[PDB]
């Protein structure tokens, strides 16, 4: 009966598409979940190309774009929890 | 002989984008990025004088203001080039 201690909250992949829009969107990018909401209006690449990566990894999408030190750095006030590992690759 | 620094990225100045102004080569600055759409003019969906217009001088709003689809922006990727070069970027 012994139980493995929790750390980070993971959410699901299906669970992350349902906060797909200016109400409230969250990214995936490299395994964590962002909630950027707040974020969306002061986005320099502007709100529709965070927006049409809601519910599938934006990792891809955000790497080639070539963000900054500081874009990336920004990325952690926006953190709300990990992807579970049942929807990661191996 | 001596240290030189490298940069991440390919870079073009504007001049060197300016002189592709034609069918038989245009590049376009899209978001601080060179795109060589030479080769996309004439299956351009919007045209090819709406691009041709735009050579030599930042095409990110009148790109933006067409309201492009995803598939679009994705296909943006395969034309890029390069970046602009970091001295021709606005203060
Ligand atoms: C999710 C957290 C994100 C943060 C904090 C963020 C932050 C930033 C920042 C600060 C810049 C300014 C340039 C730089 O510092 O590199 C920028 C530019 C940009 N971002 Fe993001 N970004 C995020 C996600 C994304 C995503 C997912 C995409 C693509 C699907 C994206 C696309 C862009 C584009 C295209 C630009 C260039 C804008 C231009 O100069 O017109 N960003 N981002
Ligand atoms: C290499 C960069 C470009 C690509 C890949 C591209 C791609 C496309 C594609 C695929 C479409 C069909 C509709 C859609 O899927 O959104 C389209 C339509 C259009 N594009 Fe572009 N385009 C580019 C640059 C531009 C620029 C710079 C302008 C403006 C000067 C422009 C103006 C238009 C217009 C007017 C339409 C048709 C009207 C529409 O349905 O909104 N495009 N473009
Ligand atoms: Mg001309």
């Amino acid at each position: 009966g012994q139980e493995v201690e929790t750390s980070v909250t993971y959410y699901r992949l299906e669970e992350v598409a349902k906060r797909n829009s200016l109400k409230e969107l969250w990214l995936v990018i490299h395994g964590r979940v962002y909630d950027v909401t707040r974020f969306l209006n002061e986005h320099p690449g502007g709100e529709e190309v965070l927006l049409e990566q809601a519910g599938v990894d934006a990792s891809e999408s955000f790497e080639d774009v070539g963000h900054s030190s500081d874009a990336r750095e920004m990325l952690k006030q926006y953190y709300i929890g990990d992807i579970h590992p049942s929807d990661l690759k191996p």
